[PDB]
């Protein structure tokens, strides 16, 4: 079981400077907002699963970009009642190779993903733009 | 039902720039790992409710301290089985403050917490450090 560790200290009012494996970020009222930060988590972590993905399909991958957007439950906790991901892969890639990233991170890669889909109704979606 | 957006942009391999509110991160096989940004994500979350929350009842916060540390499956998608969160109150600072804090926190305002509790083992603790 691999351990991750992350610690948090006050910086400035309600914000934390927190301590991760590559250095520390601003995490709070006054820094990077908590729930833009999830968005972020899931967002990278599935940015990875699609990259790798991608190159092991032999594609050539220009960019990718990932928006992805949440609506909040006006009521306390206010979670994500949905999270809209969109995938656009830039340069020489198929539909198909995409739409195989996509799913195979979605539904068995992405770690973070796999944590939150139970408590939200996840919209996916993509696109490619062919490049040369 | 407020909106919450962030942007991702490959930056170097596996790696992503993500736009949010208040600037960019990297975040990815080279930058922020995404599932350390998951616990960064919920100790700020939590850490934005306790600091509010024992302000309110009048303890003198001279700084807040959150350890977290996730216990990952070995199979695919590895989520945390297992999450601890501990809580360390410096000041002049109740031991009844700062449980109210936490479960307030962990039971009812940070959404982020919320989201990943149904797919994981919670095991939380606290402790005051009295300071004058």
């Amino acid at each position: 079981m691999e351990v991750k560790e992350v610690e948090l200290e006050l910086s400035s009012e309600a914000t934390f400077l927190s301590k991760t494996s590559i250095g520390e970020i601003t995490a709070g009222e006054k820094g990077l907002n908590p729930m833009e930060l999830l968005l972020v988590s899931i967002g990278s972590c599935s940015g990875v699963d699609v990259y790798h993905i991608l190159k092991k399909k032999r594609q050539e991958v220009k960019d990718i970009k990932i928006f992805l957007k949440g609506k909040r439950r006006e009521k306390h906790p206010k979670i994500y009642e949905e999270i809209e991901i969109k995938y656009v892969a830039v340069g020489k890639v198929e539909e198909k190779a995409l739409e195989q990233a996509v799913k195979l991170s979605t539904e068995k890669y992405c770690s973070v993903l796999a944590m939150v889909k139970p408590s939200t109704n996840l919209k996916i979606s993509w696109e490619v733009k062919w490049e040369e």
